[PDB]
């Protein structure tokens, strides 16, 4: 019942691979919508093309930016900012899905994904989602990281969408 969405990354325009999300919708609701919705588009805008423009090994791929393409924009579906719903769920390894944010109450379109265990992170960004198939891309995304956050090449989401 937990939506399921999917990423298809390109690195450079060349197909990399797919990645699919479990949104945790029945315990952030607001939050896991806010991503469905960013990733099938049904808004007028989201994440279909947007960059990753930030990626550090061993901590996390961030993208999200689809407005400014390098962590100064995006916008949620409910304005420019919503509130941190809730913390229930914890930075618990690889693969957790999380908000960015800049302050309490300030998540708009930006997420990371974790690639290592962040429990720093916890209380402070909103959990909302986990990668259910295809980790191994993210771990590929991985290496065109570096460490102060720049992409060797450019990694792109190509399409997006609702699997379920």
């Amino acid at each position: 019942v937990n939506p399921t969405v999917f990423f298809d990354i390109a690195v450079d325009g060349e197909p990399l691979g797919r990645v699919s999300f479990e949104l945790f919708a029945d315990k952030v609701p607001k939050t896991a919508e806010n991503f469905r919705a960013l990733s099938t588009g049904e808004k007028g805008f989201g994440y279909k093309g947007s960059c990753f423009h930030r990626i550090i090994p061993g901590f996390m791929c961030q993208g999200g930016d689809f407005t400014r393409h390098n962590g100064t924009g995006g916008k949620s579906i409910y304005g420019e900012k919503f509130e941190d719903e809730n913390f229930i769920l914890k930075h618990t390894g690889p693969g957790i899905l999380s908000m960015a944010n800049a302050g309490p109450n300030t998540n708009g379109s930006q997420f990371f994904i974790c690639t290592a265990k962040t429990e720093w992170l916890d209380g402070k960004h909103v959990v909302f989602g986990k990668v259910k198939e295809g980790m191994n891309i993210v771990e590929a995304m991985e290496r065109f990281g570096s460490r102060n956050g720049k992409t060797s090449k450019k990694i792109t989401i190509a399409d997006c969408g609702q699997l379920e």
